[PDB]
């Protein structure tokens, strides 16, 4: 058995955003709109329940663990159900959970060599917390194989390069490396049953499109309806391009995912400016016509 928690479904921002009054934040707030509040993306995987891989650390992290009852087994005066944290990335709304998480030092953190790079630089986060007993003690991942955490001896990552895209305040922002940004294939061992995780998901090529036939579960990149939504909201200029695959229209993720009918489809970091987070929407009804689920805070799925 694999356990998959949604401890937060949106994109950057969350929803509803702090400074935003678009159709989907006002409405929410107005009350005339049927949506529910979400957190910024995160996930916690397990294979027995008790020990916990935490995929990214948002900023929302102190509300996630508090809504999700075996981040707090209770075993002693200190403890949590967090036993390692895996980055995919280095984008703040990825990492900076981690601050909150200092007086639970040691932690072990799973991190591409690119990633601990901005991570020990322009967002030091591992320097700063090396002054709370031990701070964060990285383990490598690299670009090709396998790796096993030892809290979940039954789940088997396979880390796959998604393309380039490093945060604003990379110092090479402008220098993209293989390293920056990672989909995973998570495997439970016992089972052989397999997540195919891609929460920023830009392009579908040739060999992607074969990692995911044979996975049991897609979970994936959900942010934007259109590739110009934050334009039709009145919200910003960026375009999906940002490095997400809007769902609509030609080469769009839903075109992708018919080719998979045997799969569970979750679409997963949710912009706030997204139809499909309207539950009266004509896009969540497209969404549901297809057989592909929205995700919620709270979502859990079981895995074989
Ligand atoms: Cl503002
Ligand atoms: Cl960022
Ligand atoms: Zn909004």
């Amino acid at each position: 058995m694999m356990y998959i928690q949604v401890l937060g479904s949106a994109a950057g921002g969350g929803f509803p955003q702090w400074n935003c009054n678009c159709v989907n934040c006002k409405g929410y707030r107005d009350g005339t709109l049927k949506a529910t509040a979400r957190t910024q993306s995160s996930i916690a995987l397990s294979d027995d329940g008790v020990h916990w891989i935490l995929c990214n650390a948002s900023p929302d992290i102190r509300a996630q663990l508090q809504a999700f009852a075996p981040m707090q087994p209770a075993r002693a005066l200190r403890d949590t159900g967090i036993n390692a944290i895996v980055l995919l990335d280095s984008q703040i709304d990825h990492t900076t959970g981690l601050l909150s998480l200092r007086e639970g030092c040691p932690h072990q953190v799973w991190c591409t060599d690119m990633v601990h790079q901005d991570l020990t630089t322009g967002f030091p986060l591992f320097n700063m917390l090396s002054h709370w007993n031990g701070g964060l003690q990285w383990n490598r991942i690299e670009l090709e194989g396998s790796f096993v955490i030892d809290a979940c001896p039954n789940l088997k990552f396979t880390p796959f390069p998604l393309r380039s895209a490093a945060p604003p305040y990379s110092p090479h922002r402008f220098d993209p490396h293989p390293g920056d940004n990672l989909g995973l294939m998570v495997e439970d061992t016992r089972t052989g049953g397999k997540l195919f995780y891609a929460p920023g998901l830009g392009q579908v090529d040739e060999k992607l499109l074969a990692m995911m036939h044979g996975a049991d579960c897609l979970l994936v990149d959900g942010t934007l309806w259109e590739d110009d939504e934050m334009q039709r909201r009145g919200v910003g200029t960026r375009t999906g391009r940002m490095g997400h695959l809007a769902q609509n229209g030609p080469g769009g993720t839903l075109e992708v995912l018919d080719g998979f009918p045997r799969q569970r489809k979750v679409l997963i970091h949710i912009n706030n400016t997204n139809p499909i987070l309207d539950e009266n929407s004509p896009e969540r009804a497209e969404v549901l016509r297809r057989g592909v689920e929205v995700a919620f805070d709270g979502m859990s799925i079981e895995l074989l």
